[PDB]
C-alpha cells in the first residue's frame, strides 16, 4: 500500500535536471532571442511582468538616462526581472552566463508615438 | 527593418502571465487525474534532500492547527497547477504557474519526512 511519504513524493516532488534548471535560463534565453550571435552580450536582463505594466513605465518617473539624455524612466515599483552576466569562462561563440533572479525597479528609455521603450537602462 | 520597440520586446520581454503544459502533463502522470481532476496542487523543484531537511527547521503550527509542520528556511523553487475553467475529466486542463516560496509540510514517521504540503508562503 502506498506510503503516506511516497504519495507526498508522487504528489508535490519533481526536482530539476541540470538543464532544466533556472541556473540555465540565461544561456537559453540570451541564444534563443539572438543576443550571442555575432558576440556574447555582456550583460542583459529580462522583465517577467506583462507588457503592458512595462510599457506603462514610460509614464512614470523620469529620471536621468546613463547616457546623458532625458527620456528614461524609473517604475514606481519592483518588477520581477531575471539579470544575465556572462561568466568569466564565457567565450564567443560559447557564450555562458550567471542567472539571477530579483525584484528590482527597473529604468528604461522611451521614445515614440506611442512612447514606449525601446532601451533598457538599468535595475535598481 | 525590425522596430526599436520591437528589439526591446526581444531583448528584454519574457512576460510571465499569457512551462505552460507541465502542469498538464504532471497531473496525469503522477496520477492526479485518474476518476476526476485534482483542483489544485503544487510540485517542488528542489532535490529530495532538501525538502526532507525542512522537517527539522522551522516548526510552526499547521493551518489546522497540528503542531508537526515545519517552514523552509529557505525559498524553494516550486510550480503551483490550477484547473482552468474550461477544465472538465476526463479532459483536465491547468494552468501553470512558477515561483519561489516557503514551503510549509507536515511531517510524520520514522525517519520523519514530509507527508502533507501545507502552504507555500
Ligand atoms: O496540494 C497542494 C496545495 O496544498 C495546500 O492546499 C491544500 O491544503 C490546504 C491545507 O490542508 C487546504 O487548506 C487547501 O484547501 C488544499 O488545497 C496549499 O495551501 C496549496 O498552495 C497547494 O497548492
Amino acid at each position: 500500500k502506498e506510503t503516506a511519504a511516497a504519495k507526498f513524493e508522487r504528489q508535490h516532488m519533481d526536482s530539476s535536471t541540470s538543464p532544466a534548471s533556472s541556473s540555465n535560463y540565461c544561456n537559453l534565453m540570451m541564444c534563443c532571442r539572438n543576443l550571442t550571435k555575432d558576440r556574447c552580450k555582456p550583460v542583459n536582463t529580462f522583465v517577467h511582468e506583462s507588457l503592458a505594466d512595462v510599457q506603462a513605465v514610460c509614464s512614470q518617473k523620469n529620471v536621468a538616462c546613463k547616457n546623458g539624455q532625458t527620456n528614461c524612466y524609473q517604475s514606481y515599483s519592483t518588477m520581477s526581472i531575471t539579470d544575465c552576466r556572462e561568466t568569466g569562462s564565457s567565450k564567443y561563440p560559447n557564450c555562458a552566463y550567471k542567472t539571477t533572479q530579483a525584484n528590482k525597479h527597473i529604468i528604461v528609455a522611451c521614445e515614440g508615438n506611442p512612447y514606449v521603450p525601446v532601451h533598457f537602462d538599468a535595475s535598481v
